[PDB]
């Protein structure tokens, strides 16, 4: 129905992630279960700890789904689980914004 998009993506939000585990992990958690996943992104602070939420990659998206309802609080990995949603990328149209008043 949405016919319109020459490749497009599917990524997933996951969460609850413990400050022990890195990317490294989050990939291959995933790529085990799924031999579609495209790779693992966990978000780090300014200081680089784990926020405690990251981003995953896939190819297939029939898969994706079927994670978020199994890998659904993925426990595997790390001693947290995980929140597993679906996400969206930049949906919006930005424009430049001006000032510069003045009275008579």
């Amino acid at each position: 129905g949405s016919s319109g998009s020459s490749g497009p993506e599917y990524s997933l939000f996951v969460g609850d992630l413990t400050p022990d585990v890195d990317d490294g992990m989050l990939y291959e958690f995933f790529v085990k279960v799924y031999p579609s996943c495209r790779g693992g992104k966990v978000v780090l602070d300014q200081t680089g700890v784990s926020k405690g939420y990251g981003f995953v990659k896939f190819t297939d998206e029939l898969e994706q789904k079927r994670a978020l309802t199994e890998c659904q609080g993925a426990v595997g990995l790390g001693s947290k689980p995980v929140r597993l949603s679906v996400a969206i990328p930049k949906a919006s149209r930005v424009k430049p914004v001006e000032s510069g008043p003045s009275s008579g």
